[PDB]
């Protein structure tokens, strides 16, 4: 009674070599299940973090790499586009010869880079402030400094765009690193002198005279500058709920409860507004809505800003664009970014440049590429099968409703409302294979030239930032998808409740239609059940069945989630994490995706439970003294084998709202009476507390 088929076969190979059966299940799953993996594999020095989940998308880049490199002759205009780009990224030599002038050219429509010129005051003197120079840089370029405005979805009215204003982005991955001590010091001692060296290479490059002490104190400034604005920033922690962050107001009320002045000013919203607006030939009222995200940040800034120069805040702006241009010019430039990223992510190398390109093309044609990668690697009837899962889990979600005694009865009929009503998305949009001038039209104002590369990315910045821009009186598309095919991940959208499950993850360990269903339930299964459960976190749960930002929560309810809630919040923040020195996970930060999680894998189970009921127990698998039920825990734990750089971890544990592949596994199983019946665990076996969380 053992399953021997080829599919079989390779699905009881790969679970096997991954494991390390020394290892007893209830003292550490995690090692149980991956033990063998983590033996017998070492991080690539390209890469930050390795696992089971990046080895797929190294392997899907391969692919990607195989469909772009061909030109073929019946290729449509889309699909021509995203090769010659492909093309123009691939071609170092082009790119060597070009050293940075693309850039130099470039500087001068941004308002300078004053450490890298000349008399900068006198030459920008007639046309600087503060207002059109952050305005270019969002509205052309699409790097959002000081201050993001950005066009998106209105959380109150889902159908409708909104102007949105929020803190921005730091150079370092998050606010802690200016801290710049200690486990921080090397980042913010490389990223510094990454200024330092960017700077002189223009400088050379333009043949001026160079001053290292100048460039030193042109550049601490700027960090000077960012510390502060990194201390004004509201931590994550503060922007968890979505009701607080969502304070609309008009231009002229915050024209006049957030005042700023800059280079003695001050600085007109007004104004700035419309600098970008204007960019698309839109206008813009003293009385337009705004939702404002970041109140205090706006008030924090004030006294921040008043005190640097004009000099001081363009070295800022236009660091953070530069930054970001450097791997698209020559080695040299390329070069110059080594210790910023070792120190950042771990890596002592770049990824190979086709990967790069391919992932490049890739982000900016999703569509273009989601086809050619459907038609290369994606079956037809993965769609249906996955369909009667998401309905299965949709069902098992709604019936929990009736087990969960932290809700009434009110707000459990609401939950259901809301389950009803989440629409699911699978695979890809038929459209971007059997619509081909829909396909051609989304790309039909670029044009690429293949010996541009640097050009091309300049166009594609520009592209993205009108089209996103124009979208403020239009209204809000259903049917637009929120993700590539072409993308190992999946996805929910609380403004559309939408789930989202593209091509790419829909392959082993996750989904196969011929490996055992026990996989799937536990791989993909446990997928479904972690984005429909984001519908219902400590973020979706505000929002409504339309995706509008509304309680629909009694009182009663709304205490205990967050009460039920805050078991996690303690369960995770108590895990310390080696790679990352010690400290402890973010147990807030994680929440959301802790509580997915756990709903996930639970309803995933219990789907599995309705299978076996309903169809019979499945064959087993050679070469595993395990039951079904205990090669679904098996599975799930697999998808997260692997591991992490320290300096990515130290990167992670602050900027991850998912909590690290090994802790996930723990930490879902140890709230998990079913793993604990299938592997047999005593009470207070560490994978079997006596305490337990439960949410959803
Ligand atoms: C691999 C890893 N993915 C993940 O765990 C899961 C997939 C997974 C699950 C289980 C095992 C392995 C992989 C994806 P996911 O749901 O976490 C996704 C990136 N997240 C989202 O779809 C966002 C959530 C939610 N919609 C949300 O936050 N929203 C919606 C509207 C605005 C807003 C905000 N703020 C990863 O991406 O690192
Ligand atoms: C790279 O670009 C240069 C442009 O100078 C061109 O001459 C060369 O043919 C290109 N190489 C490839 C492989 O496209
Ligand atoms: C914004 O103000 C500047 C200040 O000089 C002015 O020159 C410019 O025309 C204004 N732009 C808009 C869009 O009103
Ligand atoms: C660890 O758990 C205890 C007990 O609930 C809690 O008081 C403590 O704050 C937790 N640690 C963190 C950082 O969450
Ligand atoms: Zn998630």
């Amino acid at each position: 009674g053992i399953c021997k088929s080829s599919d079989c076969i390779k699905s009881a190979a790969r679970l096997i070599q991954n494991m390390d059966a020394t290892t007893e299940p209830c003292t550490d799953f995690f090692k149980y299940a991956c033990g063998g993996w983590l033996k017998r594999n070492v991080i690539p020095e390209t890469s930050s973090r390795y696992g089971n989940f990046d080895i797929l998308r190294d392997e899907l880049e391969v692919v990607l790499k195989d469909v772009l490199q061909e030109p073929k002759t019946e290729d449509i205009v889309a699909v021509q586009k995203a090769k010659a780009l492909y093309r123009s990224c691939i071609n170092e030599s082009a790119i060597d010869s070009r050293g940075g002038e693309p850039l130099l050219k470039l500087l001068p429509d941004i308002y300078g880079w004053p450490v890298a010129t000349e008399n900068w005051e006198q030459k920008y003197g007639a046309s600087w402030t503060a207002e059109k120079a952050i305005a270019q840089l969002n509205s052309k370029y699409g790097k959002k400094v000081l201050i993001n405005l950005f066009v998106g979805t209105d959380d109150k009215n889902s159908v409708n765009h909104v102007i949105h204003i929020d803190q921005p982005r730091l150079g370092l991955p998050s606010r802690d690193y200016y801290e710049c001590t200690g486990i921080y010091k090397e980042a913010c001692t490389a990223y510094v002198d990454f200024m330092i060296s960017v700077a002189r290479l223009i400088r050379q490059e333009e043949r001026l005279p160079i001053d290292e002490n100048q460039l030193a104190l042109e550049m601490n400034k700027v960090m000077e500058l960012e510390k502060e604005i990194a201390n004004a920033t509201a931590k994550p922690e503060d922007r968890n709920d979505p009701m607080l962050l969502y304070n609309k107001m008009t231009l002229a009320q915050i024209q006049n409860n957030f005042s700023l002045e800059i280079n003695g000013k001050p600085f007109s919203w007004l104004n700035f507004t419309n600098e970008i607006m204007s960019t698309v030939n839109i206008s813009i009222t003293n009385e337009e809505d705004v939702v404002v995200y970041a109140p205090e940040y706006l008030t924090k800034l004030k006294p921040i800003l008043t005190k640097y120069s004009a000099r001081d805040l363009q070295n800022l702006m236009s660091w953070r664009f530069i930054m970001d241009l450097v791997s698209s010019l020559s080695r040299t430039y390329k070069e110059s970014r080594n210790a910023f990223r070792k120190a950042l992510y771990g890596t002592t190398s770049e990824t190979a440049t086709w990967r790069r390109c391919a992932n490049y093309v890739n982000g900016n044609m999703e569509n273009a590429v989601g086809r050619l990668y459907v038609e290369a690697a994606f079956a037809g009837e993965s769609k249906h099968v996955v369909e009667d899962l998401i309905a299965q889990i949709r069902e098992v979600f709604i019936q929990t409703l009736d087990d969960l005694t932290w809700m009434d009865a009110e707000t459990k009929k609401r939950a259901e409302e809301k389950a009803l009503a989440i629409k699911e998305r699978i695979g890809y949009p038929d459209d971007i294979v059997s619509n081909d001038n829909k396909l051609n039209n989304e790309y039909l104002e670029l044009n690429y030239k293949e010996d541009e590369y640097f050009e091309n990315i300049i166009q594609n910045l520009k592209f993205s930032q009108s089209k996103q821009l124009k979208k403020l009186r239009e209204k809000v598309d259903k049917d637009e998808w929120i993700s590539g095919a072409a993308v190992v991940n999946a996805f929910y959208s609380s403004g559309r409740n939408q789930i989202v499950f593209p091509a790419g993850i829909l392959q082993p360990p996750f989904f196969s239609a011929q490996q055992s269903n026990s996989l799937n339930y536990g791989g993909i299964g446990m997928v479904i059940g972690h984005e429909i459960t984001h519908g219902f976190d400590d973020n979706g749960r505000n929002f409504n069945k339309d995706g509008d930002l509304v309680d629909w929560w009694t009182q009663q309810s709304a205490s205990n989630f967050k009460e039920q809630s805050q078991c996690m919040v303690y369960q995770y923040g108590n895990f310390s994490w080696d790679l990352a020195g010690g400290q402890h996970l973010n147990g807030i930060n994680t929440l959301g995706e802790n509580i997915a999680d756990n709903g996930g894998l639970g309803q995933a189970y219990r789907a599995y439970q309705n299978y076996i009921k309903k169809n019979g127990e499945e064959k087993l698998l050679p070469g595993l003294d395990l039951n079904h039920k205990q090669l679904f825990f098996l599975n799930f734990a697999q998808v997260w084998c692997g591991t992490y750089r320290p300096e990515y971890a130290v990167n992670s544990i602050k900027t991850d709202v998912h909590s690290p592949g090994n802790f996930r596994i723990i930490g879902t199983l140890q709230n998990s009476a079913e793993f604990s019946e299938a592997f047999h665990c005593r009470k207070n076996s560490y994978m079997n507390p006596e305490k337990k969380c439960r949410v959803w």
